[PDB]
């Protein structure tokens, strides 16, 4: 049992600020999201092959104290009590998603028996409480015996390799899986695994294990858009019409705001939503790429075959929009000119005040800015410029610092305050005509934040990592009050 002050009761909880199940459209859906790899622990066991990120954290230095996943919250064993407070807290849904080296140690070939068991166990254990699963292909764990092999993403042969994984996967789990997606925030696995190395498998210009910052990142997302599209088509000829689910994709959403009213600052903003979103939202809604990329970096990025064109358009039932901040930009002035990186090609600059006036407080992570008002500005843009597709809010939350006692720990104030205004604001673009049909908190426990380790604290249950015991936050309590 913790100190006393753990059990004060934060009258935050019951301030809904409005909101029930009765403001939004018939049959949303409420859920949480986590990753295979963030929470699952047993990585060099179950007969689990090794990811890149499994050799990524081997480097010292990678994460801080060293810290590994291969633990973590012990999701592998404590399952059903991580269900049984979903279920508690009202939620109807729970993405999560399967490791694919779990399933296929070496990428292809051999199936381990084992991980395919855990999955059915997991995925059985929520059908029995009525949790519906939304599973996930892919979250940042590519299998490293493809990365040793050809390098993973920047080779045309993983996209079979990815395609025979999900068909796997479809035939396998697909009988309870109504709710698939191909990929989580594939924008990210190019970007920071192959422009700023900042992720697995630790790739870009100036980095120790080699790279490329000008074409490395484009080639990656070129055969992720042909990996989501060949693994669509697999559901779409072989399951769909008779499992009756439904595929998307999950891209992150950071919304850019014009610094100021000229026509410069207002196409900067347009260029970085081209850039940040369009790279993979345009070839999947109308078979090509954006306009602006295509003029600025010419022939170091890939084009599709006018058969690709066509497996790749409309290959999304949904499209998952994760979103957790917003940033001011501006025109930086002239533009070089020599290729430098995909971050770089941007042209862009960044602002994160305003006439002295921040745009908004900061979260734990250097990233996060709480700006409530870019969840209704995003949501409304993907509805604009996309003839209004259906969407899922896929992720949303925020982070504390990782280093608070339990006590401290369930009181989340903060979290509260963001998620009540955020959904506030994204409730006034459903009544606005966005074709909204669910919303994910990240994440139900505090878990391994990649290159923050356990510095951050992302849950709305608090994980005491000595232990692995579960304290639900305020913030679990204000969901399951507003979810009633
Ligand atoms: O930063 C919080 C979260 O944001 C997205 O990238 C998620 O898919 C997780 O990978 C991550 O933990």
């Amino acid at each position: 049992a913790a100190a006393p002050f753990t059990y004060w009761l934060n009258p935050e909880i019951y301030d809904a600020g409005g909101l029930s199940r009765r403001a939004f459209p018939e049959g949303f859906v409420f859920g949480t999201a986590a990753s295979a790899y963030q929470v699952e622990g047993m990585a060099k066991q179950g007969g689990r092959g090794p990811s890149i990120w499994d050799a990524f954290i081997e480097k010292p230095g990678t994460i801080p104290n060293n810290a590994t996943a291969d633990v973590t919250v012990d999701e592998y064993h404590r399952y059903k009590e991580d269900v049984n407070i979903m279920k508690n807290m009202g939620f109807d849904a729970y993405r999560f998603s399967i490791s694919w080296s779990r399933i296929f140690p070496n990428g292809t070939g051999m199936v381990n028996q084992e991980g395919v068991d855990y999955y059915n166990r997991l995925i059985d254990y929520m059908v029995k409480k009525g949790i519906k699963p939304y599973a996930n292909l892919y979250h940042y764990d590519l299998p490293l015996a493809l990365h040793e092999q050809y390098l993973g993403w920047l080779s045309p042969n993983i996209v079979e390799a990815f395609a025979d994984y999900a068909d796997f996967c479809f035939q396998t789990f697909g009988d309870r899986v109504k709710d698939w997606f191909t990929f989580n925030e594939p924008r990210c696995v190019a970007a920071l695994g192959y422009d700023n190395g900042f992720h697995a498998p630790g790739r870009c210009s100036g980095c120790d294990a080699g790279g490329n910052s000008t074409t490395e990142p484009y080639l990656a997302a070129h055969h992720l858009i042909l990996s989501h599209a060949a693994a669509v088509k697999r559901y779409r000829e072989k399951y769909q019409l008779y499992q009756k689910g439904r595929i998307g994709i999950l891209l992150d959403f950071v919304w850019y705001e014009p610094f100021s009213d000229s026509n410069a600052d207002r196409a900067a903003a347009q260029r970085a939503r081209d850039f940040h979103l369009g790279w993979f939202l345009d070839p999947i809604i109308h078979g090509r790429y954006p306009y602006s990329m295509l003029e600025i970096v010419k022939d170091r990025m890939p084009t599709f075959s006018d058969e690709e064109s066509r497996m790749v358009k409309d290959s999304i039932d949904y499209v998952g929009i994760n979103h957790y901040t917003s940033f001011y930009m501006k025109d930086p002035g002239p533009w070089n000119l020599t290729p430098t990186s995909y971050q770089d090609d941007w042209h862009v600059g960044f602002a994160y005040e305003r006439n002295g006036v921040p745009i908004g407080a900061q979260a734990n992570s250097y990233w996060l800015y709480i700006v409530p008002w870019g969840i209704n500005k995003a949501v409304t843009y993907v509805k604009e410029t996309y003839g209004n597709p259906t969407m899922i809010l896929s992720e949303n939350g925020m982070d504390q610092p990782g280093n608070v006692s339990i006590t401290q720990g369930v009181h989340d104030t903060v979290r509260i305050r963001y998620y009540r205004n955020y959904i506030t604001e994204l409730k006034k673009a459903i009544d606005d005509g966005a074709k909204v049909i669910g919303y994910f908190a990240w994440s139900l426990l505090d878990n391994f934040e990649w290159r923050l380790g356990y510095t951050s604290r992302f849950g709305i249950v608090y994980v005491d990592y000595k232990t692995l015991k579960r304290y639900p936050k305020d913030s679990a309590f204000w969901f399951k009050n507003m979810l009633s």
